[PDB]
This record gives C-alpha cells, sequence and structure tokens, in this order.
C-alpha cells in the first residue's frame, strides 16, 4: 500500500546519451508515465542548464522541491510538474531537473529525493 512520500536515488544523466527523451504526448500521459517508472525503478534526471530543454521532447516532466524548509536524510522533497506549450500543470518550488526514461544510461551521479506520490 502507496505512503504519500518514498525515498528514491534518481540516475543523473547527461542529456546527449538519453536515448528516450520524454514519457509522451500529453501532459496527462507524460505524468502518468513519469509515475509509473518511477515505481519501477526506470526513471532518470537530467539537470537543467542552457541547450539542455531544446534537445529534450514536449511535454516535459520537471521534478521540483515541495518544501523549502526540511530536507529529510538529504532527500530533498519533491513534486512533479509538466510543461507544454509554455505552461505548468501544477505549482511548485525550484527545479531538480526533467525526468526521462532511463534505457541503461551511465549516470554521472545520483539524486536524493523524497517524491510526493500523488
Ligand atoms: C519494456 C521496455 N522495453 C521499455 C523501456 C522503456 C520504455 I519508455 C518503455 C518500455
Amino acid at each position: 500500500m502507496e505512503k504519500t512520500h518514498v525515498q528514491l536515488s534518481l540516475p543523473v544523466l547527461q542529456v546527449r546519451d538519453v536515448l528516450v527523451r520524454g514519457f509522451g504526448d500529453s501532459v496527462e500521459e507524460v505524468l502518468s508515465e513519469a509515475r509509473q517508472h518511477l515505481k519501477d525503478g526506470t526513471c532518470g534526471l537530467v539537470e537543467v542548464e542552457k541547450g539542455v530543454l531544446p534537445q529534450l521532447e514536449q511535454p516535459y516532466v520537471f521534478i521540483k522541491r515541495s518544501d523549502a524548509r526540511t530536507a529529510p536524510h538529504g532527500h530533498v522533497m519533491v513534486e512533479l510538474v509538466a510543461e507544454l506549450e509554455g505552461i505548468q500543470y501544477g505549482r511548485s518550488g525550484e527545479t531538480l531537473g526533467v525526468l526521462v526514461p532511463h534505457v541503461g544510461e551511465i549516470p554521472v551521479a545520483y539524486r536524493k529525493v523524497l517524491l510526493r506520490k500523488n
């Protein structure tokens, strides 16, 4: 039975290594697929810098900071927000990165998060 939050260590991928550059074709589908890949352990994270988003596919799924007061165990509390054509679905804090499927790419680091399973 699903707790409200789950501790995960997400592999951080470089954008040019990512083979599957998004989760789907609609805001509702990308949030659904992101959540399922997170449960299956097949989700990576790309940190956002200049040049990154134009190399990925919309709609985007971002993990954003949900609580600026405590970060339990070094796991920052986060929630999902999708973006399509400049419009965001959800409101949250600072972006930690953009989520993508992970299909065996070698990561450069891991990001510890406490994910709100909304
Ligand atoms: C089942 C497996 N081949 C797979 C990997 C990545 C995605 I996205 C969907 C399915």
